[PDB]
């Protein structure tokens, strides 16, 4: 159907959306510095179980992700990758291992969420700390741009529906002016946005850390939106 | 909650909370850049008509506003007074206009209106121009505290109901970070808040510009947001 948005979902509600055949988003709603964003992540069939990418951004919005996936599918989830270590990502990574998740980030994601003194996943993905690694995890291959909105933004595809979900090193075509960049590597981002681009010029659906999903137009979007916060004043 | 938020409240559709006899916020909500925003303005009650402080941010909320203003309060809206030029400000005042509202701002505001390419209100407020000036206004005083969020922004007393409403000047407590600030004086905007406990230290309600009300606690807290910014936080 149509794309929920932050209007339609309350803070604590978790929305699916499905993207193609064994692929959905999950859509969840925080509040953030005096305002309310929505957030992705996806959810990829992975024979009779589930691969998690991404919490839906705290305890209680992970717990009520998993009710809505119990709800919606029915399948366990048994896996869970998270894209980097900020806590839209991480936060509820204790609540999806006390579901008996198995919880994966790369080992700088985990660094720097133990750093921030964020929860940690448990389990390292190796062979992705160089810009351009890929490396396959099931359903999915997850891929290393290199530093874009941070220095560990792992993209993850999906090449039996040709999903490309770019988490937050890449924007939603409505935003227009750079998010949060305190942890992003601005020189690098646009040079990691065309890594994206050469490896997965094949992608038709493209989905964005937060808002919606549009097809790889999303890439060069980002880039400009980067590069004039990078020439801003 | 008490206080609505933007989950309570659709884009397009107004809310009204009454704060004390006679005054009232009304709380909207306005799309910027994928995330959605609430904002404030004021009503005071005066006799038989109504003081209306800032538009609703935009045509089809302040729409909405003077209906669910006829609806829930059903006295006429007589003058509007916009406390800056930015379009969360001004932006609906046709629409004021149009319904035979006398809208007011200061000449520094129209001005900067007027540059920016914005509504600009009819009336122009003498006795604001220099930071410090007070008048009065109806059931409210006006205050120019000096420049802060913006160097035109205006300030609202009620003193029957010891309600202070600082627009945009002024940040509420869940907002840590600085937020627009491309037309700000940084250097002069704590000196301005100053100003304000100074000359309302007896103020019992303090309605920031965006977010929820609280005490004249949002003063220092906005200073410490605006000086840790100064700082390059
Ligand atoms: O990804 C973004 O750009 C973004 C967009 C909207 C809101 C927040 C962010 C954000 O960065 C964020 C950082 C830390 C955190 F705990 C949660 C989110
Ligand atoms: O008051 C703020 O700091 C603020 C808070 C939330 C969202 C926007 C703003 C804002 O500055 C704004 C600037 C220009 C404009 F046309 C409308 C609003
Ligand atoms: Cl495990
Ligand atoms: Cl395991
Ligand atoms: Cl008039
Ligand atoms: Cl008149
Ligand atoms: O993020
Ligand atoms: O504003
Ligand atoms: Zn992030
Ligand atoms: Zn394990
Ligand atoms: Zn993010
Ligand atoms: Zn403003
Ligand atoms: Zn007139
Ligand atoms: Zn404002």
């Amino acid at each position: 159907g149509e794309y929920p948005t932050v209007s339609e979902i309350p803070v604590g509600e978790v929305r699916l959306y499905q993207i193609a055949d064994g692929v959905w988003s999950h859509i969840a709603t925080q509040s953030f510095d005096g305002a309310v964003y929505p957030s992705n992540g996806l959810i990829v069939r992975d024979g009779d179980e589930l691969l998690l990418i991404d919490t839906a951004w705290g305890a209680k919005n992970t717990a009520a992700l998993l009710a809505e996936i119990e709800k919606q599918i029915g399948l366990p989830v048994t896996r869970a990758v998270s894209t980097h270590f900020h806590d839209d990502r991480v936060g509820g990574v204790d609540v999806l291992r006390a579901a008996g998740v198995a919880t994966y980030a790369s080992p700088s994601t985990r660094r720097l969420a133990e750093v921030e003194g964020n929860e940690i996943p448990t389990h390292s993905l190796e062979g992705l700390s160089s810009s351009g690694d890929a490396v396959r995890f099931g359903p999915v291959e997850l891929f290393y741009p290199g530093a874009a909105h941070s220095t560990d933004n792992l993209v993850v595809y999906v090449p039996s529906a040709s999903v490309l979900y770019g988490g937050c090193a890449i924007y939603e075509l409505s935003r227009t002016s750079a998010g949060n960049v305190a942890d992003a590597d601005l020189a690098e981002w646009p040079t990691s946005i065309e890594r994206i681009q050469q490896h997965y010029p094949e992608a038709q659906f493209v989905i964005p850390g937060h808002g919606l999903p549009g097809g790889l137009d999303l890439l060069k979007h980002t880039t400009n939106v980067v590069k004039a916060h990078t020439n801003r004043s």
